[PDB]
């Protein structure tokens, strides 16, 4: 096998692998959506506690975001700093 | 392998990887939908807080939207600014 | 590889990528469906707030629709304005 | 590659892509089913108000239907108005 | 490529595409099931409203059924009225 | 291509398509299950409406069953009345 | 292609198809588990109706079981009474 | 092909098929967990009925378990009593 | 085909099949998580009955665990006691 | 087939199978999140039993974690203690 | 087979395996989102207990995060410390 063939296959698989990882993002979308809905509900109940309701929402949502970030990092690594290239040529 | 073959295979996988990434969009669709439903029953029960209800919904939905945007960005990168092309020829 | 083979593989992959992206549409379908049910519930209880309720339903649904649109756009690009074809030279 | 081979691969991929897109239809199925459920129990509680309940149900369901329609359109395009064929020759 | 090979691959991918589309059917199964559950709950609480409960159930379920029908039609087309066969030559 | 290869590939894909179609069955399983659960709590709470509850359950379940049947029909067609064979030789 | 090659491919695809069909079994698993949970809750609140509750649970579970059975039948057919073999010769 | 090749491909496909069938196990995992949850809540609130509650849970869980067993059987058949081998040699 | 090839393909497929089977473990993870939540809820309402509540939790979770175990066993069999090897050479 | 190839295919499949197994981890993520949520609202309503609530949360989460561990173990085996290499001669 | 071919195939599969593993991240996203939602509610209803509510949320979300971490570890291992390469040559 030549180098170009090697790079081609690995990068092609890397593109697919990056896309698969990004699927995980649906999770935070659902979870943070729930927290948003609970915040809306709580604000309706107590329009004056809105400031503390929103700060709590953001905090919990930020935590829920983390796995989405992990996937994005994996995808960006596969796209922009591919760790397989150095092992081929 | 010739350069055309390399571009072809890599871009083909990139198209598939792009599609896979976009699957994540279902999450925000569900999550923001829940927030939407919560807003609907809230403005019906607490009309005086309609302003704060809507603004909280939009903010909460925007956070939940983020992983959808991440995937879209990965997809647009794979289609329009493909990082693998420069690694071939 | 001739040009015909290159176009064939890229466009074939593009068709699959387009279909995969469109799967995301299930999300908004569920989320907006939830918002719809909450509107039905709310107008049954507060028929006087109907205008406010539907207005809020449509707004929240429109937001939840966005990732559905993103996928549609990615699909339409892959089908009608394929950005890979110009790099096959 | 000959032209018949080219078309065969592309149309074959297009049939798969069309099927993949149609998977999104499950979303509206779930979401609208939820709206139907809330309509049923609203009617049971306010039988006099069936007309208003139903019209709200229909409107909400119609919105939730859209991504199912997007996928159907994409599928019909790939089947009946395939945009890749003109690119092959 | 001869004609038989062309038809073989096209019809083969069509069978898979048909199967993939039919997966959407799970959605209406879940959604209409929910509507059925709410009707049961409703006839239990308001048995005198049994007539309007059922007619409401059927109507809402019929709407949620539509994407299941879309997939069925796409599958039937791929199986019995295949639109790719005339594009081969 | 000889007739045997043509049949082979088409039948093989058809077997895969049939299995894919059958995945939709999970939907009715979930949906009708929810209706059963609702019937259980209703029959306990309201023993007078027992016959109407079960009548409502069965009717709703039967409706929710349809997409399951659609898939079974597509599967049986692919297995026993394969429409692709008469297109070969 | 010789007959053994034909049988190998068709049966191999049949094995995969059978497994795919069996995935549907998760549906009844979820749905009947829900119906069981309601029976548990109902029995607790009114042991004075243990017989009626369980009888209704079984009936509703039996209905929800059906698509699971359809998949088993398809799998059993693909494994033990393969309808494709007689088509090959 | 030779016999060894025939057995190789079919048993290989059978291994994948077995794994796919086993995916259905998630269903009973979820459903029975729900029933387990309701039992915890029910036993706690109605200790005097712990016996009929637990037996109700077990019975309901056993029914929900069936599709998991169906998949296990199919998997064990593919692994230990493969019905395809006699068709190959 | 030599014996090494036969083993190679069969074991490779067995690896994929084993991974596929393990996917079902998400089910018990969800279901038992639910039972855990109901227990926490019940403990908070009746802390004196913690021992009894936990006892019920473990029982229900053990049952829900079963399909996860089935998948683990199938995977360990495919990895450590592969039943396909004796059919090759 | 040479030895290097045998190792290549088997280890390649093992990498894929390992990733597939890890998908199961989503289950414990959801279930333990639910347990976390019920605990959050429990310590709010019963700060007195805060100790018992946490200990119950952890214990329940630990049980629901098990299928996630099983998949990790299988993945680690496929990666670090691959049981197929010894069969390749 | 040469060593470059071997490394190419193994690393390509490893890229895909890594992406598949990262899909598990969706679980924590949903689960921690639920915990976040309950926290927003509880904080709004018991604003004096804000400290212990958030503390309970974080502890709960941390546990639910673990399987997400497991997948990230497997992926990072596959990308940066690939344990298959030392088996090839
Ligand atoms: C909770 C927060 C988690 C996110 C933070 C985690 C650490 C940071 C990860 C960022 C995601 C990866 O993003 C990617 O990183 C790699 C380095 O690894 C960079 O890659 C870099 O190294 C390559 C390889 O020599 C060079 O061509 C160049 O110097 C540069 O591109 C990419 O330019 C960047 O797009
Ligand atoms: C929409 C905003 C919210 C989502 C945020 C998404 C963040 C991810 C966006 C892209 C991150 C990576 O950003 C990417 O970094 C690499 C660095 O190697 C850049 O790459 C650039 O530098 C490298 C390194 O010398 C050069 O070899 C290359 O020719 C050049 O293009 C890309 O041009 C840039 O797009
Ligand atoms: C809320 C988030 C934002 C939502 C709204 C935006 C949704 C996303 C829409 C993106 C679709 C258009 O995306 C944009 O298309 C044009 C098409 O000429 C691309 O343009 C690219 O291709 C053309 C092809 O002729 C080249 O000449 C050009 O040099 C190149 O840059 C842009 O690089 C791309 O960014
Ligand atoms: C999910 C991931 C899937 C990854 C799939 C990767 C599939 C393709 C692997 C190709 O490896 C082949 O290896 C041969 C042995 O190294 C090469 O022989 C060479 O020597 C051969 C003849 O012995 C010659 O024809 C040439 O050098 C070339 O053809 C050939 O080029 C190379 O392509
Ligand atoms: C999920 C994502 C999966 C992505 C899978 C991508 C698979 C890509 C396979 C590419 O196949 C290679 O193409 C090379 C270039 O054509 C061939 O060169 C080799 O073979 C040619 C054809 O025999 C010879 O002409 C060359 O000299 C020789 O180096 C090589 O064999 C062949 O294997
Ligand atoms: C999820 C997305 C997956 C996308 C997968 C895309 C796979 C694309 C495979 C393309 O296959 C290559 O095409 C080249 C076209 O050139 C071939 O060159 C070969 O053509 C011949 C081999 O067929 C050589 O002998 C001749 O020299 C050469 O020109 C090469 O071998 C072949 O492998
Ligand atoms: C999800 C979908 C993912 C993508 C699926 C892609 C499937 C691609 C199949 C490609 O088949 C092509 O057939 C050509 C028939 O010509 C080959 O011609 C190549 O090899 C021939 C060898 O004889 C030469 O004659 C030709 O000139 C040369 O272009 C070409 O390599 C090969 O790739
Ligand atoms: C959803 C996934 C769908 C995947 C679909 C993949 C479809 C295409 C398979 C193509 O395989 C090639 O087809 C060529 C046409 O029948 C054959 O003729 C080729 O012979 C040469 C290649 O050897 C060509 O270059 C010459 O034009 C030709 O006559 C060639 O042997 C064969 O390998
Ligand atoms: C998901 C669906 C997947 C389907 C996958 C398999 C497709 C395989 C390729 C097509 O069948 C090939 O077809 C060629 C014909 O198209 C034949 O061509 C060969 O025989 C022909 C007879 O006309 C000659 O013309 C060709 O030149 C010669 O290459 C031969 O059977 C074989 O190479
Ligand atoms: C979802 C997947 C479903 C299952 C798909 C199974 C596909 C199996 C492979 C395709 O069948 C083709 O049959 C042709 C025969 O019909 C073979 O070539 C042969 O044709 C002749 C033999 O008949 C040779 O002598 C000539 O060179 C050649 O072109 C060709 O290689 C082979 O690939
Ligand atoms: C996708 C999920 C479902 C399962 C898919 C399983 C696909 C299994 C493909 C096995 O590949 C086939 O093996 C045959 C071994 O014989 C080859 O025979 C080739 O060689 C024989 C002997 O010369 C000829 O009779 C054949 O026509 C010729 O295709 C054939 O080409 C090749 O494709
Ligand atoms: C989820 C989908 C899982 C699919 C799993 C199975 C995948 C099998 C892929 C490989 O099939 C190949 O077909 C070749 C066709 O030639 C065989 O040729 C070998 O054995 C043949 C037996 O006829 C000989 O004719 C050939 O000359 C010799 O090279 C080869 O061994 C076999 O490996
Ligand atoms: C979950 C899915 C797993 C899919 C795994 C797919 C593995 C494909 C491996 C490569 O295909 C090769 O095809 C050759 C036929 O074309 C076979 O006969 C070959 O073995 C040698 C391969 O070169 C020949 O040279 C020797 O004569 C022969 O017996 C060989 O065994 C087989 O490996
Ligand atoms: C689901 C994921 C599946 C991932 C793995 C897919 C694995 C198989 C890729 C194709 O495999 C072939 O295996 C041959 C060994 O069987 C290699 O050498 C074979 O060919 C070489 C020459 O190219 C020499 O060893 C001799 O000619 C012949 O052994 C050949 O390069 C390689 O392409
Ligand atoms: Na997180
Ligand atoms: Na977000
Ligand atoms: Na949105
Ligand atoms: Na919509
Ligand atoms: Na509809
Ligand atoms: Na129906
Ligand atoms: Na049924
Ligand atoms: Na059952
Ligand atoms: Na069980
Ligand atoms: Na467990
Ligand atoms: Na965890």
């Amino acid at each position: 096998m030549d180098l170009l063939t090697a790079k081609t296959i690995v990068l092609g698989c890397s593109a697919v692998g990056a896309g698969l990882a990004m699927i995980a993002g649906l999770g935070p979308g659902i979870g943070e959506g729930y927290a948003a809905g609970k915040a809306v509900e709580s604000v309706a109940r107590q329009p004056e506690a809105r400031g503390s309701i929103i700060s709590t929402m953001i905090l919990g949502q930020a935590v829920a975001e983390s796995t989405g970030i992990y996937s994005l990092v994996i995808a960006l690594i596969l796209l922009y700093a591919n760790p397989f290239l150095s092992k081929l040529g």
